[PDB]
């Protein structure tokens, strides 16, 4: 059973990536998975399944819906928008949002107001996460995590502006999370490569879409 998010949940996954990105000392244990869910939501359900089935994988597609979860958090009943995912519990998704709200409160106090580029819902949050994946993909051939140092050094240079925008953009933690998903679920390698090849045809004014395209092309010999 594999979760196959469609276009309708793409914006929600982007916001979930953004929640991790605004979180100081974020627990990036699920970031590799969330990043891959974002890439699958860009491809859409039909293309994801085609990629997996064509690559010889036997996949039982799990539809991904946005639902409301009511939960008592510190005495008060709270409403949370979560995804129905076999790979990611409601609890984990809610804890990510709760932690992000604590970092948001801290930032709002220090800055006074939070400009668009510092927000968890900025349109480029999912692509920021996938830039780390584009670096990790170059180092998978070694069959070990030896390339981690080089991924961190490269991310600190290429994602300098994105790192100034987001306290949760911790290349070591995010890169290890991608190494983990690519090692545990090698079907995500195929999904990531097909996503990158399809993304190359994106023509727009997004800095991070441009950074991603450059990093993805570099994995091919630049």
């Amino acid at each position: 059973s594999i979760d196959t998010p469609n276009y309708d949940v793409q914006k929600h996954i982007n916001k979930l990536c953004g929640m991790l990105l605004i979180t100081e000392d974020a627990n990036h244990k699920f970031t590799g998975l969330i990043g891959m869910l974002y890439a699958m939501s860009r491809l859409g359900r039909e293309d994801t399944i085609k990629i997996l089935r064509d690559a010889g994988y036997h996949v039982k597609a799990n539809g991904v819906d946005v639902t409301t979860h009511r939960q008592d958090i510190n005495g008060k009943e709270m409403k949370f928008e979560v995804l129905t995912l076999a790979s990611l519990t409601t609890e984990i998704q809610i804890n990510i949002e709760i932690e992000s709200r604590k970092s948001y409160k801290k930032m709002l106090k220090e800055m006074g107001e939070v400009a668009p580029e510092y927000r968890h819902d900025s349109p480029d949050c999912g692509m920021i996460i996938l830039c780390i994946a584009a670096l990790v993909i170059t180092k998978l051939a070694a069959g070990d995590r030896s390339g981690l140092t080089a991924v961190i050094r490269r991310a600190n240079n290429v994602l300098k502006n994105e790192m100034k925008r987001y306290k949760g953009l911790l290349p070591k933690d995010i890169a290890n999370s991608f190494y983990e998903v690519f090692e545990k679920h090698p079907h995500f390698i195929d999904v990531f490569v097909h996503f990158g090849i399809a993304q190359s045809s994106t023509r727009g004014g997004s800095r991070v879409e441009g950074i991603f395209a450059g990093l993805f092309m570099n994995a091919y010999g630049l």
